[PDB]
RNA sequence: UUUUUUUUUUUUUUUUUUUUUUUUUUUUUUUUUUUUUUUUUUUUUUUUUUUUUUUUUUUUUUUUUUUUUUUUUUUUUUUUUUUU
């Protein structure tokens, strides 16, 4: 549907607001579990995976 | 969150050549001449029964062992702090 200005700028803030308090899983998402290091599969990690 | 750029400028008709000139009948050879019946051998002559052995004599029950003796609850950690 159409959006007026304050659910633009509702919308624009909750772009922000999504995935709070989670920085941790998500960065070691992005980080540990994306790009690919040789050292990933070294015997320590694989429950953690 | 965002901070640039993002019209165009040339060329682009044609000019040659492009009929033909030779040759292109024929001339040999092309019947036949030998040989072509036959003459040996072709029955048979040994051997060809048989002569051993062929029952049996051992052994053949059994003697062990065969319950059990431990251990077997628990004692950590486990929200969040960036950017966008």
């Amino acid at each position: 549907s159409a959006k007026g200005r304050a659910v633009e700028i509702i919308s624009d803030i909750g772009n922000y607001v999504e995935e709070t308090g989670m920085a941790g899983f998500f960065a070691t998402i992005r980080f540990g579990l994306e790009t690919r290091y040789p050292a990933l599969a070294l015997n320590e990690f694989q429950s953690d995976l």
